[PDB]
């Protein structure tokens, strides 16, 4: 549990993308801090990452637990931690991939659940983009869902008796719950979820903008293949000159 690399950022904007790039080049795995991502059998409200785009990267933190259970940020870490300390034993080095202002800095500052330095030698990036293009990718990837059968998974797990968990109260089921309840039409719905992403995406963005120790790369419209090798050297090298 020495060294460690965090990649935060709001939604859409590349961080998985970049985040098994980056494990490619230097060794590391992922540990997932977007506690959305442990609720197995949800993966398209969820966006959750898949065997393909994970690459041949392993993960962690990812169908660990059923759709009726909770995930609190006490849950994340006790497993968060563990984990960290356990991939440096193979030789790799750990990736906490997003999660909100909450989770990371628990596990990066060792919160006492029940400010001051990290623990850990971590290299904190941030990913930032145009506020336009951002709101874009946010919208389509909403219809994506949609056209993917959001719909009819939420549907399911609403029929399933589901509810009244956090898995559901996510602020991407919600909207569909409030849909299926009549309580608004199905467009109605999906709209508030696209402005309930736009929201969100900004008020995460606005929250990392302010914690220190974050390095920003904004990439809209870029090439990975350009980005990558100056966030990859950034990182190796950051991470060695710390260790003095």
């Amino acid at each position: 549990k020495e060294k460690l690399v965090a990649i935060v950022g709001p939604t859409a904007v590349g961080k998985t993308k970049t985040s098994v790039m980056l494990a490619k080049r230097l060794n590391g795995e992922v540990i997932s801090g977007d506690s959305m991502q442990v609720y197995r059998g949800m993966d398209i409200g969820t966006a959750k990452i898949t065997a393909e785009e994970m690459d041949g990267v392993p993960h962690h933190l990812i169908d660990i637990k059923d759709p009726s259970e909770s995930f609190s940020v006490a849950d994340f870490q006790d497993l968060a931690t563990p984990l960290i300390t356990e991939i440096h034993e193979r030789g790799r080095l750990p990736f906490l991939v997003g999660g909100t202002g909450l989770y990371v800095n628990a596990v990066i500052h060792q919160f006492n659940l029940g400010e001051t330095p990290s623990p850990y030698n971590l290299v904190m990036i941030g990913l930032t983009m145009e506020r336009d293009v951002l709101y874009d990718r946010i919208n389509r990837r909403v219809d994506q869902m949609v056209e993917e059968g959001l719909i009819d998974e939420a549907k399911k797990l609403y029929d399933r008796g589901i509810r009244d968990c956090q898995s559901v109260q996510a602020i991407g089921y919600k909207e569909m719950y409030d849909y299926l309840d009549g309580n608004v039409t199905l467009e109605e719905a999906i709209d508030t979820l696209k402005r309930n992403s736009r929201r969100y995406a900004k008020r995460q963005l606005t929250w990392f903008r302010n914690k220190a120790n974050v390095t920003w790369f904004d990439m809209t419209d870029v090439d990975f293949d350009k980005k990558i090798m100056e966030i990859h050297n950034f990182i190796a090298g950051k991470l060695e000159e710390k260790s003095k």
